Parts: structure tokens; C-alpha cells; sequence
């Protein structure tokens, strides 16, 4: 199985499997069953502003997620990035749904790492702005059946049949080139993101979710994850 | 051949092929016969520092080369980089050496895409700052005979015999992402460089120049390169 840790912006409520009763907001540690959650709004089709940041100097893998004229949700938790997350990775966005539909079009998102040469000693950056995810972006190794393009979006779905979209589908988003991180140069890698989604309320109780992970530079799509795996993790556990 | 636009910093006056009687820094649209040269101090190992703009509001594609305590060569040339060069590419580094022995260390590059999603509306960026070229760095494609870590060193040559570094080595530096160019949502992508090399005297007459091109996504070391070519040409026209 692949090393992997994912921030969840979820829709569904999987109590089954262990999210709380309500679409909120996550974190998770190599498994779906999180570390801690918060209250999310979970709105109709509006759009967009997530943050996600991790400084070891303070080590909070913090996170907010905010509709304008709506709150910020933290869901920061205390994890040490040394010992959970590849020597080199490869970032990307994730979306799933399964029995359910959810519309996730993601319209831009960001990075920025800054890692530790010789502390004060001018830090290696990766940081891009992709306002502009054309038809066919190529330093995307997008997995599954996320599509891109036609407009500025980057539709993690199968998607155009009105954007109702065709339930049961999964695309991930893996950003092409990776970043060291693990701890060896130490791990002070403010790598942050800005995650400006769109989940139109597609008149069918809105639910999977989407995500914003950090794995191997190998991947897929884990054994099937139609559903309620969240893209990313092979089994429920 | 594939379609690359180069810098030389050439150190062997390549007296029959285009180059002028002293050791300069040009610039190649492709043909190692350059478009603009300028005067050069070869010194002996200092550090470096090299720059390169192209904005497409002012059209001219820049490059000055200055030694702490040295001057500068602003080597610019006026050349539309709508129809010459593709729409994604490969950024990155090249030398060689042939028959006369230098040093070609690079310790630090950067890079800073801005490509005109609406030219106001937030354009996409592929930032960097490699201070610190490790042993195991993973976003490079380095092809030929170049060698990196040990130190935080990028050696395009073949070395470590006392810093003798073995003539008729040439080393490449391609870097992994693509960019958006040719023009089509137009070209103002001002790509910064930033090329702080290191060549020693190797008490040896030093020539033959790094270079800094930028290429199509495939390519390879054209033809043997071990002397004039430069690392990038398949044919010395
Ligand atoms: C039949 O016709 C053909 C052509 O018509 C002839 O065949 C050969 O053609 C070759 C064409 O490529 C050509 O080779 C190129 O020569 C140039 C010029 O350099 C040398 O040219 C002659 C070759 O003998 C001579 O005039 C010189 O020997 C000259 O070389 C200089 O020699 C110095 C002392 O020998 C030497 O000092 C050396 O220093 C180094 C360290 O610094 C050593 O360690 C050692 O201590 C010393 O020997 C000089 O450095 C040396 N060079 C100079 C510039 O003075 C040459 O530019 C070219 O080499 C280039 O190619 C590489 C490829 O990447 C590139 O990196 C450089 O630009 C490099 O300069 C070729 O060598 C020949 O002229 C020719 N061969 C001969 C023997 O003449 C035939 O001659 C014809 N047959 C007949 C019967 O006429
Ligand atoms: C082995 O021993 C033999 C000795 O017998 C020698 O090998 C060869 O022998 C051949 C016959 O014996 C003979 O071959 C000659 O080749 C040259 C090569 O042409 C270029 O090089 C000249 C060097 O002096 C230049 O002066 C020329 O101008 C010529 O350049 C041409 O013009 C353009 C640039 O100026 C270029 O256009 C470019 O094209 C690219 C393509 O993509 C770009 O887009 C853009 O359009 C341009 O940049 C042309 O392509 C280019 N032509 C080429 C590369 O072919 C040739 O000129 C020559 O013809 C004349 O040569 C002299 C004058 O130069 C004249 O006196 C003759 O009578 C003849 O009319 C021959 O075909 C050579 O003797 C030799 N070749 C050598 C040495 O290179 C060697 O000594 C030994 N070794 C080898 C490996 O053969
Ligand atoms: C076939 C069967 O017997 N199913 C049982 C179920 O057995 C396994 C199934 O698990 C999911 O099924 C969903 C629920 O778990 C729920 O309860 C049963 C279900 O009958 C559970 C345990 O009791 O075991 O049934 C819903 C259907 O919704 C009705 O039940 C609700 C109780 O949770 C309750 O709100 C209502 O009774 C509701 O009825 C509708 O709602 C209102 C509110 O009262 C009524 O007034 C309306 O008249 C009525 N209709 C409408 C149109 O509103 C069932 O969906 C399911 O697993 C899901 O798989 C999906 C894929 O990812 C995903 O949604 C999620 O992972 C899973 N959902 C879960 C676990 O809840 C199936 O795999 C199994 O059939
Ligand atoms: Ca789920
Ligand atoms: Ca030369
Ligand atoms: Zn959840
Ligand atoms: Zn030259």
C-alpha cells in the first residue's frame, strides 16, 4: 500500500466507518479513520477558499476552509511531518463519490514548500498558481476519471451531462514534480495550498467530498475507491 | 533536431563555426552560430552570477554575467519568441568540454514562469531556488555524464580527479515540469534565471562553456556533443 497523508474536506457524514455525523471538515494519517475533524458549512454551488499549512517550527498542520460571508473551520493537528510522509513526494487533489452524486470543480490551486538548505540559507521553493487549468495540462499526472479544461476547471469527475455528475466516478489530480521532505535536511517546509473549489448541490443530498493530499511519487487509484475510500486509501482502515 | 534556445557562456573561441576570437558569452536561436555576443573576463574559480529575462511587453531576451568585483555583459537580443520555440518545455543547464579540461560546478538555480492567464487574472508560476543540489535530487532528469551531490554541488562534468574534470565530458541538467510558451494566451511568461556557476582554473587553457537552454519536453545528447557542440546542437550550424 502507498504512504499517504490526505486533509478531508468532507461532504458525507460516514459514520460506519468513522466520521462524525456531519460534513466536516478532516485530517488523516495514513488511514480514513482521522485524527481530528471539525464543523464544516458544506453550502450549495458557491465557491471555494481553503488553506492548509504546515510549519515545523510550530508543527500544526493547520487548515481552514471559508465560504465568503461564512466561517473558518481549523482542524489543525499535531502531527510531526519526520516520521509519517515520503523522503519524496508527489501532491495532488482528490475526488471521489459513490452511490451519491457531488459536483467538484476545482477552479485554481497553489503550493509553496521552502526547505532548510541551511535554515537562514535561501530555502528551495515549488510554488505555482494554477488560475489556468487549460485542456490539456501536462504537469498533471491526473489519475482516474478527473477531466480538465473547456473553461478554467479541473472537473475531478465525469462530468457535462448537465454537470450532474455520473455518480460513482473517481479522478485524482497528482501534481507532476515532487518535493523532499521527510525530516534529513529538517523539516521546516511551510508548504502551503489554496484550494478554491466549487460543489454545486446537485438536488441528490451532496456527498463524497474532496481531499488534498501528500503521497509516494508512485500512485494510484487504490483498489477500487468508488465511494466512500475518499480516492485515496485502498481499505477502510 | 529538437528546437532549443540557448546561452552560451563559451569558453573556447570556436574560431571557424560562428563564435568570435575571444572567449564570450552569446546567445542561440538554434544555431551555435549566435545572435548577439559580448566580452568576457575569464576568471578563474569565483562564483557565478548570471541572469536571464524575457518579458514580452519589451521583447528582448536578456542575460548579464558579473564576478563579485566584476562587471557586467549585458548580452541582449531582440528575438520573437512567438515562433521559434514550442509551447511546453523543459528548462535546464548544459555543458561540455572537449580535448580541453574546466570546471562546470553549479551550485544554485532558480526560475520564475508568469504566463497571462487574463494578464491580470493570476498567472501560473514554477518557482525554485536549488541551493542545494543533493545527492539523490529527483526532479532533475540530468542526462549525459553529469553528476550532482557529494556537496551541494551540480557537476556537469565528470570529476572528483583532484577537480581535473576529465575532457570530452558533457553533462545536462533538464528540469522535470513543462511551461506554457509558444504565444496563444500571449508570452509574456518572464522566465528568470539564476545561474551562479563555479568554473576553476584547472591550470589547462579552461574551455568550453556552460550553457542554459530551454527545449522541446524530449530530448537526448545530440549526436555526441564531447567538445564545440555545446552540449545541446546536433550540428555545429
Ligand atoms: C589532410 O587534410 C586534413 C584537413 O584538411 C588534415 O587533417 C586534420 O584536419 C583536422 C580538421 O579537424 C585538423 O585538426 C584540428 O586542428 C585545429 C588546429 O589545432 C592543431 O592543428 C594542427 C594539427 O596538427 C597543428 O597546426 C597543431 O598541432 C594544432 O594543435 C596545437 O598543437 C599544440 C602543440 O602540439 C598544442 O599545445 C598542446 O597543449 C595541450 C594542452 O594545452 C597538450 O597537453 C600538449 O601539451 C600540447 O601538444 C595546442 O593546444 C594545439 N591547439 C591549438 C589551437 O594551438 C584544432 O582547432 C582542432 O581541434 C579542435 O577540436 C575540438 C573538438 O571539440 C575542440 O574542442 C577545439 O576547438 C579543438 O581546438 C583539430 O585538432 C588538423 O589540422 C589536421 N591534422 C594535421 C595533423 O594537420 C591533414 O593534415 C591533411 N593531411 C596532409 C598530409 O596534409
Ligand atoms: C577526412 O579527410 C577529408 C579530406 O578529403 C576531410 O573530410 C571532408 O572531405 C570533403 C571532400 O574531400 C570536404 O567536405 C566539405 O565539407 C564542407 C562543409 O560545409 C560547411 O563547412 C565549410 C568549412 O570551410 C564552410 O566554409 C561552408 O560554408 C559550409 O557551411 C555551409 O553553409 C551554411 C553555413 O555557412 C550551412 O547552412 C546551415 O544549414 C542549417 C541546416 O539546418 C541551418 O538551417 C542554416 O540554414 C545554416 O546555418 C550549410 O549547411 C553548410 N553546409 C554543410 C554543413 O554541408 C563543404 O563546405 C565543402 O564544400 C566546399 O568546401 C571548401 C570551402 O569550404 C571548398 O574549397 C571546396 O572546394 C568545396 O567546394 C566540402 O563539401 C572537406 O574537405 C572535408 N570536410 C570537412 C573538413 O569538414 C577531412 O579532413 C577528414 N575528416 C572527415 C570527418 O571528413
Ligand atoms: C438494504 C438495506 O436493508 N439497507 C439497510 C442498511 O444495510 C446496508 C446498507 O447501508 C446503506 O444503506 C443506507 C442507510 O444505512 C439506511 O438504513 C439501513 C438500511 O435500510 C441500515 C441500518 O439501519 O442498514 O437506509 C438508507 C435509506 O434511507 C432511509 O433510512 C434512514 C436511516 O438511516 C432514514 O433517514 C430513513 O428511513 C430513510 O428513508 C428516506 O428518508 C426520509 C427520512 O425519514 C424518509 O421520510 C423518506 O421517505 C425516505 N426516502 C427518501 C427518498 O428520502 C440507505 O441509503 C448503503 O451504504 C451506502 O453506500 C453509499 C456508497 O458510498 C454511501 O451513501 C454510504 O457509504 C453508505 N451509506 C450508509 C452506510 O449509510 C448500502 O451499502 C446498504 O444497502
Ligand atoms: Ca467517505
Ligand atoms: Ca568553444
Ligand atoms: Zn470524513
Ligand atoms: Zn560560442
Amino acid at each position: 500500500a502507498d504512504t499517504i497523508v490526505a486533509v478531508e474536506l468532507d461532504t458525507y457524514p460516514n459514520t460506519d466507518i468513522g466520521d462524525p455525523s456531519y460534513p466536516h471538515i478532516g485530517i488523516d494519517i495514513k488511514s480514513v479513520r482521522s485524527k481530528k475533524t471539525a464543523k464544516w458549512n458544506m453550502q450549495n454551488g458557491k465557491v471555494g477558499t481553503a488553506h492548509i499549512i504546515y510549519n515545523s517550527v510550530d508543527k500544526r498542520l493547520s487548515a481552514v476552509v471559508s465560504y465568503p460571508n461564512a466561517d473558518s473551520a481549523t482542524v489543525s493537528y499535531d502531527v510531526d511531518l519526520d516520521n509519517v510522509l515520503p523522503e519524496w513526494v508527489r501532491v495532488g487533489l482528490s475526488a471521489s463519490t459513490g452511490l451519491y452524486k457531488e459536483t467538484n470543480t476545482i477552479l485554481s490551486w497553489s503550493f509553496t514548500s521552502k526547505l532548510k538548505s541551511n535554515s537562514t540559507h535561501e530555502t528551495n521553493a515549488l510554488h505555482f498558481m494554477f488560475n489556468q487549468f487549460s485542456k490539456d495540462q501536462k504537469d498533471l499526472i491526473l489519475q482516474g476519471d478527473a477531466t480538465t479544461g473547456t473553461d478554467g476547471n479541473l472537473e475531478l469527475t465525469r462530468v457535462s451531462s448537465n454537470g450532474s455528475p455520473q455518480g460513482s466516478s473517481v479522478g485524482r489530480a497528482l501534481f507532476y514534480a515532487p518535493v523532499h521532505i521527510w525530516e534529513s535536511s529538517a523539516v521546516v517546509a511551510s508548504f502551503e495550498a489554496t484550494f478554491t473549489f466549487l460543489i454545486k448541490s446537485p438536488d441528490s443530498h451532496p456527498a463524497d467530498g474532496i481531499a488534498f493530499f501528500i503521497s509516494n511519487i508512485d500512485s494510484s487509484i487504490p483498489s477500487g475507491s468508488t465511494g466512500r475510500l475518499l480516492g485515496l486509501f485502498p481499505d477502510a482502515n
